[PDB]
DNA sequence: TTTTTGGC
DNA sequence: TTTTTGGC
DNA sequence: AAAAA
């Protein structure tokens, strides 16, 4: 009867009855985030992720009775929004000029909170005053987010998606015939829109030296095909917690993990003119066979699934998941599993659809 | 930097 | 008061 | 921020 504090627990499609509430939440957790305040920028995602949860729309503060993750500052924003159908506490940030900027400058792809901090103290408040300031270097992956900025702020939709889909299989197949690609993140959980395109690449006949050299001829073939605009692999990379899978490094060496930039020609795009094609972010994962199971189930996401998924697994069942495997700390064992079910049933959870899993 | 919960 | 909040 | 201990 009682609503779980667990994300893994609920079912969370993309209808959302408390947008108002939840829109207000995430702008107070992103404030917190961009200034790595990370205790309470977690306890305002955990409240947006169980109101968006809920199959009726809060109307009164007798709605929040029996609702976990909310403690006395969450109640007073949802009362704040009862009352006259805004957030004081989140104009407020809407209008701070360090929230503002940091907004701003982490739009760019390839700018972290770091940077974002050395441009603020630096007094700029605008992109057009940095890219034309003399002495300012900047690296490679935001020169790619500089000269891509259009069209990697804009989303990318169903249709591009399924696009880049057949780029990715025609490339992969190329050098592993047998090899399945599977389109994961955002749009695997049924959205309609993403600030990428997420795909798992598995094959049963591939060896170690094939598994590790695979990523390295897929993007070979698009730079000789002149589609690559930028490319590195996640190992020379450092994300800031916000992208942070926080996983072992010994369950990180198992996987091969490249992050891509494509020329999207409108031509291949079926839906409903300009330069003729558009600027993609593509995010690939190639994963041992035996190991599928565990990486499409870390990759589906969304994140809040994934870390109440891991922290139901430890203070619950006394157990560890990861993108490789399943641990019973107790028994001193392995779970094996072929299937995204068989580790619900592992974990003793009813099973959860991707669709459902929008936490 | 806050409050809540649950055994001592 | 100190610890956890997705890994060891 | 909000638990947990
Ligand atoms: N800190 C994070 C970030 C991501 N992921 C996992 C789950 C989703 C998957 C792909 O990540 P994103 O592309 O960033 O997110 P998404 O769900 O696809 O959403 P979008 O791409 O639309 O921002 O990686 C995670 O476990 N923890
Ligand atoms: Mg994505
Ligand atoms: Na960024």
């Amino acid at each position: 009867k009682k609503i779980s504090q667990y994300a893994c627990q609920r079912r969370t499609t993309l209808n959302n009855y408390n947008q108002l509430f939840t829109d207000a939440l995430d702008i107070l957790a992103e404030n917190d985030e961009l200034r790595e305040n990370e205790g309470s920028c977690l306890a305002f995602m955990r409240a947006s992720s169980v109101l968006k949860s809920l199959p009726f729309p809060i109307t009164s503060m007798k709605d929040t009775e029996g609702i976990p993750c909310l403690g006395d500052k969450v109640k007073s924003i949802i009362e704040g929004i009862i009352e006259d159908g805004e957030s004081s506490e989140a104009k407020a940030v809407l209008n701070d000029e360090r929230y503002k900027s940091f907004k701003l400058f982490t739009s760019v792809f390839g700018v972290g909170l770091k940077t974002a901090e050395k441009w603020f103290r630096m007094g700029f408040r605008t992109l057009s005053k940095i890219q034309s300031d003399k002495s300012l270097r900047f690296t490679q992956m935001q020169k790619a987010g500089f000269l891509y900025y259009e069209d990697l702020v804009s989303c990318v939709n169903r249709p591009e998606a399924e696009a880049v889909s057949m780029l990715v299989k025609e490339a992969v197949v190329t050098f592993l015939p047998d090899a399945l690609v599977t389109m994961t993140g955002g749009f695997r959980r049924g959205k309609m829109t993403g600030h990428d395109v997420d795909f798992l690449i598995t094959s049963p006949e591939a060896t170690e030296d094939e598994e590790q050299q695979l990523l390295h001829k897929v993007t070979d073939f698009w730079k000789q095909q002149g589609l690559l605009l930028y490319h590195q692999y996640h190992r020379s990379h450092l994300a800031d917690s916000a992208h942070n899978l926080r996983q072992r490094s010994s369950t990180m060496d198992v996987f091969e993990r490249s992050f891509c930039i494509l020329k999207l020609d409108h031509g291949r795009v079926h839906s409903e003119e300009g330069k003729g094609w558009k600027a993609i972010r593509v995010d690939l994962v190639m994963c041992p066979y035996d190991r599928r199971a565990f990486a499409l189930l870390g990759w589906t996401g969304s994140r809040q699934f994934e870390r109440d998924l891991r922290r139901y697994a430890t203070h619950e069942r006394k157990m560890m998941l990861d993108n490789h495997a399943l641990y019973d700390r107790t028994k001193r064992v392995f779970l094996e599993a072929e299937s995204e079910e068989e580790i619900f049933a592992h974990l003793g959870l009813d099973y959860i659809e991707p669709w459902e899993r929008n936490a």
